[PDB]
């Protein structure tokens, strides 16, 4: 059950962490001089699915794909079918995340959680419905649909471990998805909509006030409770955002690391950590998204990304680009010599 | 000759850059959404040694190693022999840069430009003297020694190309080397010493005022001319800093990219770009050093690093950690599909 999953996420292993820190401090360098590589190695050492040491085996980027009813509000410049076209392109290896994942030695798992099109052969089918409800007039979904998809995606994630995967990355695809993301950041952080609504996929600036108004309307109509992250997801999120939260919950349940992507992912991470604070030690930032609301979301997660790429592609591309940073931390730990 | 080398650094290829930009804008994504990956690919396309396209072949991190007379002023906590011990460890593959270079598929070239010890078998010997002169009482070296070492190291660098290397990284090793680095940043940027002197290799805070005083003294005694970067290097730099400048000049002469490291490298890049402004399009930042003077140096180079690792190891480790970012830009360019 989902209550049992949340309950059973392990604490980080303090003993393992202390053993890793003592190891690091004895390496061939001034103490502390590898900076956040050192801290990342210790962070990884405490994740129980890594068996007491910083290591990377297989890598998986899980790309959650869905359509959104709020597309009808005029908040996205791209036509709705682009979600389906780009999900199919993911199965061919031609998208940004595909190419970056291949550089990293990672596999991309393309997951349809609610595309408004016929199912695409080759994509993993977890579809809740053909797009979620339009958040400007009512909820994205029912509470039950959100909890079922959390549990499904969490189980899928953990099951990859059972297959060799030690490091996850999250991403999404869905036209209009930066609207619900902004809604959820506004709810969880207490920030006004204006502070967290961006251009998404090159929305013209002339259309920004409409998008702010839509966010505020979604919130006012649905009255999401910020102390119930499931409620927030269900009311003002989307199936893609639920899916990403699910990957985070499942990785945490398996005691394994998950790399965030950009702003969409930060909104899902705010939900995951409200739902289960025990998720937080498993999350690793990648990059600092170019979306307006990035800073605020990151501040609330107490996260400082490694990469400043002015990226806003999504779909997991940042996560993939950071996987060699994680591998680097593990290589430093295992392969450096010792001062003594 | 060194005058001829400087004269013959090629301009970037604007045609190649325009061809790359048009290619990029046609890739399977919203225009501009890969952010600085896009700009980096176009930057690389204009470098004539890359043959009109962003690509990476062989990779080399050149680690310039020397001792400094100013060590006698009390500005470094590590004993002087650590330079020699750590240079020998570089030949064994046990240092930070070695392990990160191996992750990146790069080779480390350890170059002795003036270690105060017997020559170390296996290290490339370009030694000017057994340590440079103490910059608090006089010059580090003569003008002629600085120009000879520039030319030597520039030629060595370019000769690697002639062997398959397309991407360089720079680093250094030398006890007390953060003192001359701060001197040169102070000279080139106009900043007071206090603004740019840091802790280096974990100097105790109680010893900082002494290090500031030493920098100001070096400057006052030598009167380096900030409009003559060779003069600045020779007077208030060191052999390691000259060596790094030489790698930059040689990479630029060969029309090839060079990744910077941390603060030491930023001081050498300020010198290289004063000496030959034509170097600048070939320089790629890696990380944002944790040294105090990092921001000021970077601002003067108009550079924004990709990586925020709070690193201050040196020796090329940041450069190595950024090599997969360069490879990523090339993979995006070559392997992504097209919108059309
Ligand atoms: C070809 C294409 C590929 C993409 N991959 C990610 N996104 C990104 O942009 C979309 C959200 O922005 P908005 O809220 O402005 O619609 C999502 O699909 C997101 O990951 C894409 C967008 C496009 C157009
Ligand atoms: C074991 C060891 C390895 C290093 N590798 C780089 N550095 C770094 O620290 C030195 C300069 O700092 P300062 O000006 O405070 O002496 C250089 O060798 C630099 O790359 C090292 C320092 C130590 C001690
Ligand atoms: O940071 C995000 O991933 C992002 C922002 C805008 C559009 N698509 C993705
Ligand atoms: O950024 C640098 O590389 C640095 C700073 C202090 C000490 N050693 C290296």
């Amino acid at each position: 059950t989902l209550h049992a999953l949340l309950r059973d996420i392990p604490a980080p292993d303090a003993e393992a962490m202390a053993r890793a820190q003592q190891h690091i401090d004895g390496l061939l360098k001034p103490p502390g001089s590898l900076g956040r590589l050192e801290t990342l190695a210790v962070q990884l050492a405490g994740m129980p699915g890594l068996n007491g040491t910083p290591q990377v085996g297989e890598k998986a980027v899980l790309v959650m794909c869905a359509d959104h009813g709020v597309w009808d509000e005029g908040v996205a410049v791209s036509p709705k079918i682009v979600t389906a076209i780009q999900a199919a392109n993911m199965t061919r290896g031609t998208t940004g995340v595909c190419v970056l994942a291949a550089q990293a030695g990672a596999k991309v798992h393309v997951i349809d959680v609610g595309i408004d099109a016929e199912p695409i052969p080759g994509v993993v089918n977890m579809r809740v419905a053909r797009g979620c409800g339009n958040i400007a007039v009512g909820p994205a979904m029912s509470r039950l649909q959100a909890e079922a998809l959390l549990l499904e995606v969490s189980r899928y994630t953990c099951d990859l471990a059972q297959r060799g995967v030690t490091l996850f990355g999250v991403g999404e695809l869905g036209m209009a998805n930066t609207t619900p993301a902004a809604a959820m950041v506004s709810v969880f952080t207490g920030s006004d909509a204006k502070e967290v609504v961006g251009i998404g996929a090159n929305l013209p600036p002339s259309r920004i006030d409409n998008k702010v108004d839509v966010v505020r309307r979604a919130i006012a109509i649905n009255q999401p409770n910020p102390r119930d992250g499931i409620d927030v997801l269900s009311k003002v999120g989307g199936f893609d955002l639920v899916g990403m939260t699910g990957v985070m919950l499942g990785a945490a349940r398996c005691g394994l690391p998950v790399l965030l992507d950009g702003f969409l992912s930060y909104s899902a991470a705010l939900a995951a950590c409200q739902i289960a604070p025990a998720v937080r030690p498993y999350l690793i930032p990648s990059h600092f998204s170019a979306e307006k609301g990035a800073r605020i979301a990151l501040a609330h997660l107490s996260m400082e990304p490694y990469l400043h790429m002015a990226m806003r592609l999504g779909a997991g591309s940042g996560a993939a680009l950071a996987m060699p940073i994680v591998e680097a931390a593990c290589a430093m730990f295992h392969n450096m010599g010792e001062l003594a």
